[PDB]
């Protein structure tokens, strides 16, 4: 029977809460939203741990406005975690990020990521229909507008050959969408939202050549200028990103444009010749 000390004074329904796994953000108290001009990123000496390494260390770079940088280094380097720091998934421990001179911690999240428009690695399809799985992206956006993406992803003239056009359902459920297909729905609910900022994971599987080259041209479509931030792995992307910056170990070892990147004869130069193979 009879809990004694602190624990008669413990919440039971508090105990609960505290169980959850992903243990999140919190909006500060009286933050306003995120004054967005035109996107541009600050890393400033950024620390940031998950457990006990530094998973990221004294990471400094700035993305100007409509600028594309990709982030490429061996896996658990901390790419992805880049990415997802600056959607706030988590805050970080030291240092500062910053959209535009504001802390993006002292922001509301849900503002924040208004701006953000994150192209996962592989594609959520939801049990709906093509038209709602676009919406997705933003769902209080007509059907003009749900069309209007899907044009510009190129997808459109896919979903008019589908029996039931923007009706057909997708997902498990429903019709089964080419890979192709699959990635320029996510395409499309990134033009839809039409966000300032771009956060792009490559998938390291790819399509046909064909394929490949047309989603790829999509993806610079719907980056050309926005400002992106790609964890990348094709070297078409990094051949033709504004900056580039190899991370190993949590640290930005060396950075810029791929020709430079060549003519510093470091690290990525080493991997460029790799993978050349002469
Ligand atoms: N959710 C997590 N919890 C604990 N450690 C993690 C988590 N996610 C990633 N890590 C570790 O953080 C390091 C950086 O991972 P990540 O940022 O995904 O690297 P990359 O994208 O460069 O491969 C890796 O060692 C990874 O094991």
């Amino acid at each position: 029977l009879v809990p004694r000390g602190s624990h008669m004074f413990i919440d039971m329904e508090n105990m609960f809460d505290l169980l959850k796994e992903e243990t999140e953000v919190k909006d500060l108290p009286g933050a306003g939203p995120l004054r967005f001009q035109k996107g541009r990123i600050e890393f400033e000496n950024v620390h940031f741990s998950y457990a006990d390494r530094e998973t990221l260390q004294d990471v400094s770079f700035t993305v100007m406005p409509g600028q594309t940088l990709a982030l490429v280094g061996p896996s658990g380097a901390g790419k992805s975690t880049i990415l997802r720091l600056l959607f706030r998934f988590y805050d970080i421990s030291s240092g500062c990020i910053r959209i535009d001179g504001q802390d993006i911690s002292q922001v509301t999240q849900a503002s924040l990521r208004s701006h953000i428009g994150v192209v996962p690695q592989d594609t959520v399809l939801f049990n709906d229909t093509i038209a709602d799985n676009i919406r997705y992206g933003r769902v209080t956006a007509g059907n003009d507008e749900v069309e209007a993406a899907a044009q510009a992803a190129g997808i459109h003239d896919a979903i008019m050959a589908f029996p039931e056009g923007y009706r057909t359902q997708v997902g498990e459920r429903g019709l089964k969408l080419s890979g192709g297909e699959k990635q320029r729905v996510a395409i499309a609910r990134t033009i839809l939202k039409a966000p300032g900022i771009i956060l792009l994971d490559e998938a390291t599987s790819a399509l046909d050549t064909s394929n490949e080259r047309a989603i790829q041209a999509s993806l610079a479509k719907v980056c050309a200028n926005r400002t992106t931030i790609v964890v990348a792995h094709r070297l078409s992307t990094v051949v033709n990103a504004d900056q580039i910056l190899v991370i190993k170990d949590g640290c930005i070892v060396e950075r810029g444009r791929h020709e430079a990147l060549l003519s510093r004869g470091g690290v990525y130069a080493d991997m460029w010749q790799l993978q050349q193979g002469q």
